RNA sequence: UAAUCUUUGAAGAUU
C-alpha cells in the first residue's frame, strides 16, 4: 500500500527520510538512515543498509525492494522535480 | 495500525 511507486516518490517523503520510513513502519531505522539523502539511500546494499544499523534482515529486504521500486520512477524521469 | 512494538515484512504481540 505504501510500497507502491506513487507513494514511494512523494517529493514530500523523499524529503524528509524519517516519514519516508515511517511509511513504510521502518521508523526504528531512522537514526541510522536519515542522514543519507534520498539519492543515495536508494543505491545502499544489503552489506551496508546492516553496517549502518539495519540488523533485522527483513527489514534489509522491505528496504531494498523499496529502493529498486524509487530507482526505476528515477531511471524513467517519473520522480517530480520538486524531489530534487 | 486506533495506537505501539517484533521480524519473518505476512504475520504475530500488547493496550
Amino acid at each position: 500500500s505504501s510500497m507502491n511507486p506513487k507513494s514511494l516518490t512523494d517529493p514530500k517523503l523523499l524529503k524528509n527520510i524519517p516519514m519516508w520510513l515511517k511509511s513504510l513502519r521502518l521508523h526504528k531505522y531512522s537514526d541510522a538512515l536519515s542522514g543519507t539523502p534520498w539519492i543515495e539511500l536508494i543505491y545502499l546494499d544489503d552489506e551496508t543498509l546492516e553496517k549502518k544499523g539495519v540488523l533485522a534482515l527483513g527489514a534489509r529486504r522491505k528496504l531494498l525492494k523499496a529502493f529498486g521500486i524509487v530507482i526505476d520512477y528515477k531511471e524513467r524521469d517519473l520522480i517530480d522535480r520538486s524531489a530534487y
